[PDB]
This record gives structure tokens, sequence and C-alpha cells, in this order.
């Protein structure tokens, strides 16, 4: 053959034909700083054969190319902006040398493509993929953008309108999608596709097909007037604008790049492409997103692990059957697990079915499951009032109330009425496992697992390991907790465990701030417009419960009476008192009107500022500085604790815990990325000024040793 490569090879195919086939050592092909040298050093070779008349690109995978190859962003981030704009800049060089090739090319695209993969087929003049195809450029969501002129082929052969939809919303479109665009010129079974994609091939060299006619496109100008370019690209700048004033910059710079390089060739595409993807790259978001990829692939990793000799519960139940049951019941039936829902009244078994078949109609809004296909996981749901069905179970959560002598009651007697060998589970809100654990006969069979509500939409399951919780116990959760296409977690036992304990120094700095005479109105909008929480802490606080705060915050405080005490009347008690509970009865914080549909507003209420002056000293103007210390500060101070007590793992652990959890911005990373993108030295210098309001300001020591040298939590790793 031609070349041979680690990563891909070349050889000579049929009549004249070359074949550049994609055969990596792994399981996938991913565009790595080898494989593009690879690629340089195979079309070097394809220069100078004078007897080459066609191009073939394949792959030997499932997929096509996965993309570049994150493992190494992270390190590419590093590289200084004029180092790293040479390699892109001769990157380009390499898939230019591709296209510009005197000879019909074309890559039959199988599998996946993304990334760089699909960068790489929009080289090529043609190309033809199979009914399995998912082919995009999703970098704007680890918050880069295309690098290797997905920006410029793709608006000059797609259209500029198709091409802003998927590089700025960074999606991947299926098969049929890419054969209306123009992604795909054909479709065809994987088995037709390496033959078919020389029959169109030798279509071109006989003359039927123009190919350089096609290829040119993507070579020349936009072919877009001044009234459809303006009108074009508001549209992308007022849909990214859509996405909730973003504080990720590259969405719009994505956008605002192929407007600039429209009426431009291919040397200036390529040219505004590459110097903005450099500060993109270099920006503290994109190292936070590509971070939580990493962490993710980590924590998803660790449950393979866990789970690797435990086979996976068949048949499951569930006892607190609301509209958490509900979700707990069509999350576990939805992936093929049977589930077993119970209460004590009719009245929820309804309203938990109901919530149940509402979440499996969305499926029937679009990606359609078959309505009669539909029914057949609804019966899989069975509403029962006493134990029917038990026998045959092998695992069950308890959600019920948050109180401790209705949980222990519970789950002894559920405990009977069920085999040694089944496995019971708990998602108690705050209350330890190692407590629960007193009231079983088996505690071996005992641990916790902990959903967060929204149950569909947060997809973090907390797993709680009691003092004398097993190990396979555990993985028999974590099992499950993976089939229901949920990203476990793994904790120790305390109260509040990992993700509520972290959470309530967050409300005790709340109230400690309207205790010195803040206003709850500022501080949310300064959490929400400017820290990227997608609620507030006054908001949150009225959807938890005014009084489920106010019982938690009681909870807290006998489990760590260290630091977590008040000595003061906050909001919380205030709130409490005057029977205003939040969102539960409309009223909180705010005044919650029902609107047209039924979404409750928040509206401003006359008796909450009058009743929040009596536990509050005067109004005091507090920068966004100080409402963002006073508000970050014990929470992180706090998820660093768990680090060093055990409760959570690793640094890695725990931001995907916050981010899949409470919502923390993404765009962040995490409280631990968050703690190394800030100075981890910075942190104690910034939180030495804030010490003296509470021991939940007072840095541990461990992170007060790591700040002596600067240290930070994420070491720098190879790929
Ligand atoms: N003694 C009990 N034994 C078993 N289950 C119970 C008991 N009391 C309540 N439950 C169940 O616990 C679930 C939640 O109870 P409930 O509706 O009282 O929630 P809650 O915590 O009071 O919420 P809110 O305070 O917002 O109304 C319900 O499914 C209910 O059937």
């Amino acid at each position: 053959m031609l070349y041979k490569g680690d990563t891909l090879y070349l050889d000579w195919l049929e009549d004249g034909i070359a074949e550049l086939v994609f055969d990596a050592p792994g399981s996938v092909n991913k565009l790595d700083t080898a494989t593009v040298a690879s690629l340089g050093e195979a079309i070097g070779v394809l220069e100078q054969q004078s007897d080459l008349k066609g191009l073939l690109l394949r792959s030997n995978k499932a997929a096509f190319i996965v993309g570049a190859d994150i493992t190494e962003f992270l390190s590419l981030f590093l590289v200084p902006e004029e180092q790293l704009s040479q390699w892109l800049h001769f990157a380009n060089s390499v898939f230019n040398r591709l296209e510009d090739l005197p000879v019909p090319t074309i890559a039959a695209v199988n599998g996946y493509a993304l990334g760089g993969g699909c960068e790489c087929v929009l080289a090529t003049d043609y190309r033809l993929a199979t009914p399995d195809l998912r082919i995009g450029l999703p970098e704007t969501k680890l918050g880069i953008m295309p690098g290797f002129g997905g920006s410029v082929r793709m608006p000059r052969m797609l259209g500029a309108d198709s091409a802003l939809e998927i590089i700025a919303a960074g999606k991947d479109v299926g098969a049929d999608q890419a054969l209306k665009i123009g992604l795909v010129d054909g479709v065809v079974k994987a088995e037709k596709l390496v033959e078919g994609a020389k029959a169109v091939l030798r279509q071109a060299i006989n003359g039927d097909l123009d190919w350089k006619a096609k290829r040119q496109p993507k070579l020349e100008p936009l072919k877009l007037s001044k009234i459809e370019a303006t009108m074009s690209f508001t549209i992308a700048k007022g849909m990214v604008a859509q996405t909730a004033g973003k504080h990720y910059p590259a969405p719009i710079t994505a956008v605002k790049t192929i407007e600039a390089a429209a009426r431009f060739g291919r040397e200036e595409a390529l040219n505004l492409e590459n110097k903005s993807f450099v500060p993109l790259a270099h920006t503290n978001e994109a190292r936070a997103l590509v971070g939580i990829f990493l962490n993710d692939q980590y924590v998803k990793g660790k449950a393979k692990k866990l789970t690797k000799d435990v086979e996976t519960p068949k048949q499951a139940a569930v006892l607190g059957a609301g509209i958490m049951g509900g979700g707990i019941a069509y999350q576990s039936a939805w992936k093929g697990v049977p589930v077993v829902m119970k209460d004590i009244n009719d009245k929820s078994l309804t309203l938990g079915m109901t919530e149940a078949a509402k979440l499996l109609n969305k499926q029937l809004e679009r990606g359609k499951i078959d309505g009669l296909k539909l029914a057949g996981v609804i019966s899989t749901i069975h509403p029962t009032l006493d134990y029917a069905g038990f026998d045959r179970v092998d695992i069950v959560v308890e959600a019920v109330v948050e109180n401790p002598k209705v949980k222990k009651a519970v789950l002894a007697e559920t405990e009977q009425k069920v085999r040694q060998d089944t496995v019971l589970a708990s998602n108690t809100s705050t209350i330890p496992i190692s407590e629960l654990a007193n009231a079983l006969e088996r505690p071996e069979n005992f641990c916790g697992m902990h959903f967060f509500n929204p149950v569909h939409r947060m997809p973090l399951v907390e797993i709680i390991r009691g003092e004398k919780s097993s190990d396979e116990t555990i993985a028999k959760v974590v099992a499950w907790a993976s089939k229901m296409g949920k990203t476990p977690i793994v904790v120790n036992d305390c109260p509040g465990f990992f993700v509520n304990r972290v959470l309530f120094p967050y409300f005790a700095g709340f109230s400690q701030l309207l205790r010195d005479g803040a206003d709850f109105r500022k501080i949310d909008k300064v959490m929400e417009k400017q820290f990227g929480w997608p609620m507030g802490p006054a908001y949150l606080l009225d959807v938890v419960g005014i009084d489920t705060a106010h019982h938690a915050q009681a909870v807290m405080a006998a489990g760590f009476p260290q630091r977590m005490q008040k000595d003061y009347r906050d909001a919380i008690d205030a709130l409490f008192d005057a029977n205003r509970f939040g969102q539960k009865n409309g009223l909180g914080f705010w005044r919650y009107k029902e609107d047209s549909k039924g979404k409750p507003k928040k509206e401003e209420d006359a008796a909450v500022e009058d009743l929040l002056a009596e536990v509050s000293q005067p109004k005091r103007d507090f920068s966004e500085e100080e409402i963002i210390a006073r508000m970050m500060i014990p929470m992180v101070n706090e998820v660093v604790r768990c680090l060093e007590e055990g409760i959570i793992a690793t640094p890695a652990e725990a931001d995907m815990a916050l981010v899949y959890g409470l919502g923390f911005p993404p765009f962040h990373g995490g409280a631990f990325r968050w703690l190394d993108t800030l100075g981890s030295a910075k942190y104690l210098d910034m939180a030495q000024q804030y010490q003296h309001l509470g021991p939940l300001y007072e840095v541990p020591e461990g992170l007060r040793n790591k700040a002596r040298h600067n240290e930070p939590y994420y070491p720098p790793v190879e790929p």
C-alpha cells in the first residue's frame, strides 16, 4: 500500500482510485494531533501519484470519525495563542490539500461523523451516508467553535441559514435531515456504502458529474444579498440571544465570524475562523465545558467499574407515588425495567399514573413512541394499594414524607413483604442513611437513592452508603440508576449527604445577607443574571417550600452544630410563621398567581417587606461582588469539606453532582472548577474579608494548606 500510519492507511483499489481508510487502534477514530499529521503525510503521497483518478475516504469502525480528541483539548487550550493559531492554520492546510486535489473525492460516511469528523467529510466533493448516520458540528457545546473549516465549508455547502442553526446550537442531524439539507448527497446501506461510494465516483471520472462545479461553492463567497444577509444573521443572533442572555461566548462568536467571513474566499474565511477559534479555546468557559465532558466520561466510567459483575435489577418498585413517584415510575419503566408504585390513597395513585403518562405523552409529541407501544410501558406500571407483587421485585425506593418516624416505620414493614436478597433504597432529602439503617433487620441491603426535582430533568442520582451498606447492594443501585438514563454518583453517609448538604450554607448566607439589610429581590438578580444560576436563592426557596427549608435547616443544625446553627431569627423563620410556604400555597417570598396556562408567576407582595424588616437591619446596598462572595463562599467551603471528610470521592464527582444536581452553571464547570479558575490562593484572600461573618466563611485547613502554594484541585493530565 502507499501509506500506513497508526490510525489510518492508504492503498490503491479497483481501477486507479485510491482509498483512505481511518483504522484507529481503538474503538473510535478521532482527529487527534497525530491523526491530523498522519493525514498530512497521506495526502502528500496522493499529490505525487500521476496515475490518480479517484479518491475514497471511509472507516473500518462502527462510526466514521467521532471528532477531535477531547483528551487533548485541555492541553490544546494551554499552548500560546500564536502557536495554536499556526497549528490550526496548517492543520487547515491539510484539509485544503484534501479539497484541492485535482481529482473527484468522496467520503463514504458511516455512523457518527461529529466535530472534526464532519469537517473532514466537508472537504471532499461528495458525501454518501448510511441510514444510521448522525452528523453535525457540536463544538460550541464545549465552548469552542469549528476549527477545521467547519464554519467555512458548511455555510457554503448547505446555505447560510441551515449551517448557522447547526453550528451555533451545536446540534447533529440524522440521515434523513442531512440528505434534505445538503450535508449528504445520497443514503445507502453500509453494505452498498463502499460499492455505491465508488459508483458515484466513476460517474465523475467519466465526465457525467461536474465535480469541480460541485466543489467550487466551498471556495467562493456566499451567494447572499445585503438584504438576505442581514435577515439571515439576525435570526441566528436572535436565536442565540434566546438562550437566557448567554455568558456563553461560543455560540454568538461562531455566528458573528460566519457573518464577518461572508463575501470572502476560503482563505480569509478560514483566517477569520482561525482568529476566533483560538481566543475561544482560551476562555475559562471553554475549559469548564470541556472539563465537564471529561468529568462526565469519568463519572460514567466509574459507574461501569462498580457495576461490572452485578446483574441489573429486572423488577423495581417505588413507595411514594405523587409527582415524584410518577417520575421515578416513568423513568424506570420507560427504559425497560418494570415498576410497582404504591401509596396509601388512590387519589395519589391516579395523580402518579397521570404524571407518569404525561411524561410518556411528551415522547409521543415528537421523537414519537408508538401510541400502541406507549401503552406497553404504562401497563408496566401497576398502581397498588396493598403489597401486590412485592414478592417478585428486586429493588424498591422509598419516596415518602420527610419525616423520620414514618420512613423508619414504612421501611421495616415493606422489608417483611419482600425477599431477603432484595435491596431497599431511600429518597430521604436529609435524614442520614445510617440512622434509617437501625430500623431494618438486614441493613446490608439498604442504602440511599436520592433523586432531585425535577426528576426527569435533573439527571443526578445521589447514592449514599450507610455504615453497613455492603458493596454488592450499591452496585445494584448504581446499575438500576444507570439503566434509567441517569448519571449516578456515590457518596458516604452524613446528614444532607453532599448535594443538599452543600446547598444549605448557600441558603444560610442568604439569610445572613437579609439580616445585614440586603434586598432579596436584587440578591436573586445577581445570582441569576451574573453568576448564572437557573434560580436565585429566594425564588428557589419558594419552590422547595419555606417550611421544607425551615425543617431542613433544623435537621442540618443538629447534625452540624459546630458551624451550621444560627443565633438570630431570619427570613425563613419570619416567612414560615406567617404561613407563607412558597409556591406550595401561593404565598412566599413572592406571591404566585396562576397564569393562563397554569404556570404560577411570581408577583410582589406588600406584606413581605414589612415582615422582613422585623428580622432584618436597615436596608443596606451590597455590591454584586459582596452578594456573589457571601452566597458562594459558604457553599464551596462546604464542597471542599465534603472532599476532605471523604463524603465525595474526587473533585470530578463533586462538580458533576453540582452541575447535574443543583443546576450549577456549566460555564463555571462546578465549584472545584470555579475554585481552580479563580486563584486558589486568591480564594483565601477573598474569603478572609468575610471570615468574621460566621464559621461557614472560614476556609477549611485543607484548602488553607493548598492556598499556601496556590495548589489547584485538577491535576494537569495527559490524554
Ligand atoms: N403514614 C404514612 N405512611 C405511608 N405513606 C405516607 C404516610 N403519610 C404520607 N405518606 C405518603 O407520602 C407521600 C407524600 O406525602 P404528602 O402528600 O403528605 O407530602 P408532604 O411532604 O406533606 O408535601 P407538602 O408538605 O408539600 O404537602 C404521599 O404519597 C403520601 O401518600
